[PDB]
C-alpha cells in the first residue's frame, strides 16, 4: 500500500534514518523521558512548583524529537512494536490540540524503550508462549469466581447494613482499634455491648463501602480478594458478625481450599509446556562426556603449571618447610575455627546497652583477632607460593578482609572521621561472616548453580524492573496526591513521590496488604460509585500481570536447573494379630480424641469436667493394657512412641497434672505409620532435602548476616512515644489528649508511655525474630514504614526521615524471594527424576507410544442405546441433536443473567419479574427431564452422572418455588436458593476442554489424601496443645483475640490455625499471647492475678507451627506432581 514511490533527495534520508547509531540517539532520549516523568512531583488540587512547571515545557522537546524521528521513518519506507510507536505519538499531537486523560498516556512511553533495545524482544516473545497451556487453568478460576460471586450474592444481599451507632447520633461506635463491624438487632450476631449505643439501619459498613455483597460487581470484587488469601478473614468476620457464625465458615474455607488448589495447579501448569521441549535435548549425553574431559584438562593444566611455578622461585627455605608442616597440617583446620567462631560471637554480641565492659571487649577483640588474621594470611604468603595464593578466589576474599580491618582501625586513630562513617566501617567487618563459608563442601558447586541461574534471569529480571516502573509512573498520575481525605489517620503508602510510589507498588506486588491500598485508590476518586470503582482495574492488572512476569522467572530457572540434572505366649500372639483388637484400637483412638478435642477447656468446675474426668482416667487403663500385650510377644519408631505416650498417661493416674493429659494426643500418630501411601511421598521428599540442604544452609546464614547488619543499623530505634510529639525518654510521661474522629471538641485524656515496637532490632536473636516475619511477606509494610521513620538512639520517630533505609528491606526481601524460589525449583526437579525412575525400565519407544498401546489393548466399544417405536424414535431424533444441545445451553445463559442482576434496593416491579423468571426457568428445565426420560427409557437416563445431577437440581428448584409461594400465603429458604445457582455447573458439561481437566484431578486423588491426613492431624494436635494453654485469654474486642477469633473452643481454635496457615496476620496472634493479658472473668484467679494469663510459649508455638505448616504444604506441592505426572508431561 506504498505512498507514491518517489526518489528525490529524500532517498538520502534513508541512509541517515537507519545509519548505525540512530538506535543510540533514540535510546538516550527515551531514557530522558523516564527521568522527566520521575521528577514530576504531583500536586493535589491544580498546583505546580517550578521544576514541575519547567518539565511541562520539556515535553514539547520530546514531542518534536519523537515527531522528527517518526516522520523520517515515514520518508524512509510491519513491526508491531513500531506500530505502537506512531500510536504513542498520535495521542500527544491530539494533546496539543486540547484533560487529564492524555496525561496518563505519557506513562506508556518507556514501552518504546522495550522496542528499541533488542534481547527484550526475546523476552516478550517468550512470555506469551507460556500463555497457551495455561488457558484452561485460568478459565476454571474464572468459573471459580463466578460461582462464588453468585452464591455470595444471594446469601448475603443487604446483610451488612446494620450499625452500632451511639444513642441517637451519627457516630459509629468503635473501641480504639476495632474496625467498624456490623450488627444485628435479631439473634446470632453482636449484642453491641459498647454501652450507650443501639443498632440502627443505615451504614456502618465494611471497609468504607467497598466490601459489600450486593451488586454483582462488588460480590465479584470481594471474592477476588478472598481468593488471594489476603484479607479473607475480614470478609469472613464481617458476615460472621451480621448473620451469625456456624454457617458462613463453610463458604470461605471452601473458597480458600479451592482457590489454593487451582492456583497450586497453575504453577504446575507453566512448568509443563517448557519441560517437554527440554527432554528433547537430553540425548546429547555423549557431549557431556566431552565436557567433563575438558574440565579435567583444565584441572591438570593449572595444577602442573603451579608445579612449574613453585620450582622457579626456589636458609630461607628452612622457614619454608615449617610453613608446609604448620599450614597444611591438622592444626590450621582447627586453629582457625577457634578464631572464626570466636569472631562471630564477637560481632554478634551487640546489645542496646552493653553495660560498660562489653563495649570495651568489642574493640580489643577486633584488635586481637586481626592480629591472628594477618598472621594466618602471612603464613600463606610465604609457604604456599605467591601466585598460587591470589589465584584462588576465596583467598582473594581473605585479602579484602585483612586490608579492610587495618584501614578501619587506623582511620579511627586518625580521628578525622564523621560519626556517619564509623558506623559504615563497623558494617564492613560484618563481611567476616563469610569466613565461615571457607566450609560447605559443595560451596563451589552451589555458587555455580546460583550464578548460572541469574544469567538466565538477568534478561527477565530487567523486564520485571521495567514493569514496576510503568506501574509506578502510572499510579503517580492517577492517585498523585489525591490522598488528601481531610482526616487524621496515616494513609502511609501514598503515591505523592517517586520512591513512595516505588515502595507502594512493590508492596502490592508481593501481595502484602494490597487490600488497604486498593481501598484508598477507590476512596480517593469517588468512593464507591460507578465511575470510581473502575480504579479496581489498576490494582488487578498490577497483581495478575505483575505476578505472571514473576511466575516466568520460575520457569527460566527450572529449564536452567534441569540442564544440570541430565549429567501362655500363644494366647498373646493371637491378640496382637486379632481383628477384635486392631479394630478395637482404631475405634478407641477416635473416642479418645473426641473428648480430648472439646474439653472445656476453661471452666475447671462445670458439668463438662466431671463427665470427662471419668472418661479420661478410664481410657488410660486400656492404653497401658495395650503396651503390655505388645511386650509379652517380643527398634520400630512406632513402638518408641507407643511406649512414650502410654507411660505418661499412666503417670497422670499417679498424678504434672495437665502435661500428662496432653501427652495422650500422640496416639493417632501410631495409626499414621499403619498407612502406606505416605511411604512413597515422605521418602521422595527427603531425597529432595539432601540436594537442597546446601541452599537451606545458606539462606539461614543470610538471616544471620542481615540480622547483624540489621541490628547495627537499627539499634535502639523503633522506640516510639505514645503521642507523637515528645521524642525522648523522660518527657513521654503524664497525661495527654486523644482527639477523636477529627475535631478538637472531643478530647479524651489517656496516659502516655513508651511503646516498644514488639519486633524491634535489639539483639541478634531478637532481630532474627523480626526478620523472620518480613521473610514470610507478612507485616513488613508496618515495620518497613517504621524503619524509614527512625532517627538517633533513644528518640521517637520523625515523619519521613531517611527513605534510603528502605533499600535494606527491598534487597533482602528480593534475595530471600530468590532463595525461596530456588528451593521450590529443587523439589520439582527432584520429583520429575523420581517419577521417571519407575519408567527407566523402558526398552520401548516412548511415553505416548506407551499409553496408546494401553489405549488400544484395553479399550472397548461404546454404548449406543438406539431405540425402537417410531413414536418414541422421533422424540430421540430431537433430543440428541444440536437443537436441544444449543437451546438448553442457551437458556442457562439467560438464567445466568437473571441471577446476574439481582441488586439491592431493587424495585417492586423487578421483584415481580424475577419471581416469574424463576418459575419460567424451572418449567423449562423440568421439561428437559420429561422429554429425555420419555426418550432415554429410564435404563439409559440414569446412566450418565450429568443427568443424575440434573435430577438433583430440578427437584431442589421445584421445592424452592413451592417453598417461596407457600410463604406468600421464611428465612430458612436461604439454602434452597443455592440449588438455583447450581445450573451454572451445567455449562461446563459441554465445555469439553475443561471437564477433561477436573476429571484428571479426581483421578489424581490417590496420593493426595494421605498427605491431607497429616494436615488434619497437624491442625488437630496444635489445636489441642494451644487450647489448654492459650485459653483463659479474655476475649476483649480490639485486641486481636476477640469474639470472632477465639482460642477457646475446638472449632474456633481450628479456624485460628487456618488463619495462620494462610499467613493472615499471624504476627499479631503471637503478640496476643504474652505474659500480661487478662484472664476472662469466668475462670478462677480469685485475688489479684488478673493480668497473668498469657504463657510465653507462643514464640515457641506459632513459629514451630509455621515451619511445620510450610514444610508440610510443600508435601502438598510434591504430591500433586505425583499423580498428575501423566497430565503434566
Amino acid at each position: 500500500f506504498c505512498l507514491t514511490l518517489q526518489n528525490p533527495l529524500r532517498k538520502a534520508c534513508i541512509s541517515i534514518v537507519e545509519w548505525k547509531p540512530f538506535e543510540t540517539i533514540i535510546l538516550l532520549t527515551i531514557f530522558a523521558n523516564c527521568v522527566a516523568l520521575a521528577v514530576y512531583l504531583p500536586m493535589p488540587e491544580d498546583d505546580n512548583n517550578s521544576l514541575n512547571l519547567g518539565l511541562e515545557k520539556l515535553e514539547y522537546f520530546f514531542l518534536t524529537v519523537f515527531s522528527i524521528e517518526a516522520a523520517m521513518k515515514i520518508i524512509a519506507y510491519r513491526s508491531g512494536w513500531n506500530v505502537l510507536d506512531f500510536i504513542i505519538v498520535f495521542l500527544g499531537v491530539f494533546t496539543a490540540i486540547l484533560v487529564k486523560a492524555l496525561r496518563a498516556f505519557r506513562v506508556l512511553r518507556p514501552l518504546r524503550l522495550v522496542s528499541g533495545v533488542p534481547s527484550l524482544q526475546v523476552v516478550l516473545n517468550s512470555i506469551f508462549k507460556a500463555m497457551l497451556p495455561l488457558f484452561h487453568i485460568a478459565l476454571l478460576v474464572l468459573f471459580m469466581v463466578i460461582i462464588y460471586a453468585i452464591i455470595g450474592l444471594e446469601l448475603f444481599k443487604g446483610k451488612m447494613h446494620k450499625t452500632c451507632y451511639y444513642i441517637g447520633t451519627d457516630i459509629v461506635a468503635t473501641v480504639e482499634n476495632e474496625k467498624p463491624s456490623p450488627c444485628a438487632r435479631t439473634g446470632s450476631g453482636r449484642p453491641c455491648t459498647i454501652n450507650g449505643s443501639e443498632c440502627r439501619g443505615g451504614w456502618p459498613g465494611p471497609n468504607h463501602g467497598i466490601t459489600h455483597f450486593d451488586n454483582f460487581g462488588f460480590s465479584m470484587l470481594t471474592v477476588y480478594q478472598c481468593i488471594t488469601m489476603e484479607g479473607w478473614t475480614d470478609v469472613l468476620y464481617w458476615v460472621n458478625d451480621a448473620i451469625g457464625n456456624e454457617w458462613p465458615w463453610i463458604y470461605f474455607v471452601t473458597l480458600i481450599l479451592l482457590g489454593s488448589f487451582f492456583i497450586l495447579n497453575l504453577v504446575l501448569g507453566v512448568l509443563s509446556g517448557e519441560f517437554t521441549k527440554e527432554r528433547e535435548k537430553a540425548k546429547s549425553r555423549g557431549t557431556f562426556q566431552k565436557l567433563r574431559e575438558k574440565q579435567q584438562l583444565e584441572e591438570d593444566l593449572r595444577g602442573y603449571m603451579s608445579w612449574i611455578t613453585q620450582g622457579e622461585v626456589m636458609w630461607n627455605r628452612v622457614f619454608r618447610w615449617k610453613c608446609h608442616d604448620l599450614v597444611k597440617s591438622r592444626v590450621f583446620y582447627w586453629l582457625v575455627i577457634l578464631i572464626v567462631a570466636l569472631n562471630t560471637l564477637s560481632i554478634a554480641s551487640e546489645h542496646h546497652n552493653q553495660p560498660l565492659w562489653l563495649t570495651h571487649l568489642q574493640d580489643i577483640a577486633n584488635r586481637v583477632l586481626l592480629s591472628l588474621f594477618t598472621i594466618e594470611m602471612l603464613l600463606k604468603m610465604y609457604g604456599l607460593g605467591l601466585r598460587q595464593y591470589f589465584m584462588s578466589i576465596f583467598n582473594r576474599f581473605d585479602c579484602f578482609v585483612v586490608c579492610s580491618g587495618i584501614l578501619e582501625l587506623l582511620l579511627v586513630e586518625s580521628g578525622a572521621m564523621t560519626p556517619l562513617g564509623i558506623s559504615v566501617l563497623r558494617c564492613i567487618r560484618l563481611l567476616r561472616l563469610f569466613k565461615i563459608t571457607k566450609y560447605w563442601t559443595s560451596l563451589s558447586n552451589l555458587v555455580a548453580s546460583l550464578l548460572n541461574s541469574i544469567r538466565s534471569i538477568a534478561s527477565l529480571l530487567l523486564l520485571l524492573f521495567l514493569f514496576i516502573i510503568i506501574f509506578a509512573l502510572l499510579g503517580m498520575q492517577l492517585f498523585g496526591g489525591r490522598y488528601d481525605f481531610e482526616d487524621t489517620e496515616v494513609r502511609r503508602s501514598n503515591f505523592d513521590n517517586f520512591p513512595q510510589a516505588l515502595i507502594s507498588v512493590f508492596q502490592v506486588l508481593t501481595g502484602e496488604d494490597w487490600n488497604s491500598v486498593m481501598y484508598n485508590g477507590i476512596m480517593a476518586y469517588g468512593g464507591p460509585s460507578y465511575p470510581g470503582v473502575l480504579v479496581c482495574i489498576y490494582f488487578i492488572i498490577l497483581f495478575v500481570c505483575g505476578n505472571y512476569i514473576l511466575l516466568n522467572v520460575f520457569l527460566a530457572i527450572a529449564v536452567d536447573n534441569l540442564a544440570e540434572a541430565e549429567s501362655v505366649r500363644v494366647l498373646c500372639h493371637r491378640i496382637v494379630n486379632a481383628t477384635w483388637f486392631t479394630n478395637f484400637i482404631l475405634l478407641f483412638i477416635l473416642l479418645s480424641s473426641a473428648a480430648l478435642a472439646a474439653e472445656d477447656p476453661i471452666r475447671a468446675e462445670s458439668v463438662r469436667n466431671q463427665i470427662l474426668g471419668y472418661f479420661d482416667i478410664a481410657f488410660t487403663s486400656v492404653f497401658t493394657v495395650e503396651i503390655v500385650l505388645k511386650m509379652t510377644t517380643y527398634r520400630n519408631y512406632f513402638n518408641i512412641l507407643d511406649l512414650l505416650v502410654v507411660a505418661v498417661s499412666l503417670i497422670s493416674m499417679g498424678l504434672v497434672v495437665k502435661i500428662l493429659r496432653v501427652l495422650r494426643v500422640l496416639r493417632p500418630l501410631r495409626a499414621i505409620n499403619r498407612a502406606k501411601g505416605l511411604k512413597h511421598v515422605v521418602q521422595c521428599v527427603f531425597v529432595a532435602i539432601r540436594t537442597i540442604g546446601n541452599i537451606v544452609l545458606v539462606t539461614t546464614l543470610l538471616q544471620f548476616m542481615f540480622a547483624c547488619i540489621g541490628v547495627q543499623l537499627f539499634k535502639g530505634k523503633f522506640f516510639s512515644c505514645n503521642d507523637l510529639s515528645k521524642m525522648t525518654e523522660e518527657e513521654c510521661r503524664g497525661y495527654y489528649y486523644v482527639y477523636k474522629d477529627g475535631d478538637p471538641t472531643q478530647m479524651e485524656l489517656r496516659p502516655r508511655q513508651w511503646i516498644h515496637n514488639d519486633f524491634h532490632f535489639d539483639n541478634v536473636l531478637s532481630a532474627m525474630m523480626s526478620l523472620f516475619t518480613v521473610s514470610t511477606f507478612e507485616g513488613w509494610p508496618q515495620l518497613l514504614y517504621r524503619a524509614i521513620d527512625s532517627n538517633e538512639e533513644d528518640m521517637g520517630p520523625v515523619y519521613n526521615n531517611r527513605v534510603e533505609m528502605a533499600i535494606f528491606f527491598i534487597i533482602y526481601i528480593i534475595l530471600i524471594a530468590f532463595f525461596m524460589m530456588n528451593i521450590f525449583v529443587g523439589f520439582v526437579i527432584v520429583t520429575f527424576q523420581e517419577q521417571g525412575e519407575t519408567e527407566y525400565k523402558n526398552c520401548e519407544l516412548d511415553k505416548n507410544q506407551r499409553q496408546c498401546v494401553q489405549y488400544a489393548l484395553k479399550a472397548r466399544p461404546l454404548r449406543c442405546y438406539i431405540p425402537k417405536n417410531p413414536y418414541q424414535y422421533q422424540v430421540w431424533y430431537v433430543v440428541t441433536s444440536s437443537y436441544f444441545e444449543y437451546l438448553m445451553f442457551a437458556l442457562i445463559m439467560l438464567n445466568t443473567i437473571c441471577l446476574g442482576m439481582q441488586h439491592y434496593h431493587q424495585s417492586e416491579e423487578m421483584n415481580h419479574i424475577s419471581d416469574i423468571l424463576n418459575v419460567a426457568f424451572t418449567i423449562i428445565f423440568t421439561l428437559e427431564m420429561i422429554l429425555k426420560l420419555l426418550a432415554f427409557k429410564a435404563r439409559g437416563y440414569f446412566g450418565d452422572p450429568w443427568n443424575v445431577f440434573d435430577f438433583l437440581i430440578v427437584i431442589g428448584s421445584i421445592i424452592d418455588v413451592i417453598l417461596s409461594e407457600i410463604d406468600t400465603f421464611r428465612i430458612s429458604s436461604a439454602f434452597f436458593r443455592l440449588f438455583r445457582v447450581m445450573r451454572l455447573i451445567k455449562l461446563l458439561s459441554r465445555a469439553e476442554g475443561v471437564r477433561t481437566l477436573l476429571w484428571t484431578f479426581i483421578k489424581s486423588f490417590q496420593a493426595l489424601p494421605y498427605v491431607a491426613l497429616l494436615i488434619v492431624m497437624l491442625f488437630f494436635i496444635y489445636a489441642v496443645i494451644g487450647m489448654q494453654m492459650f485459653g483463659k485469654i479474655a476475649l476483649v474486642d480490639g485486641t486481636q483475640i476477640n469474639r470472632n477469633n477465639n482460642f477457646q473452643t475446638f472449632p474456633q481454635a481450628v479456624l485460628l490455625l487456618f488463619r495462620c496457615a494462610t499467613g493472615e496476620a499471624w504476627q499479631e496472634i503471637l503478640l496476643a499471647c504474652s505474659y500480661g493479658k487478662l484472664c476472662d472473668p469466668e475462670s478462677d484467679y480469685a485475688p489479684g492475678e488478673e493480668y497473668t494469663c498469657g504463657t510465653n510459649f507462643a514464640y515457641y508455638y506459632f513459629i514451630s507451627f509455621y515451619m511445620l505448616c510450610a514444610f508440610l504444604i510443600i508435601n502438598l506441592f510434591v504430591a500433586v506432581i505425583m499423580d498428575n505426572f501423566d497430565y503434566l508431561t
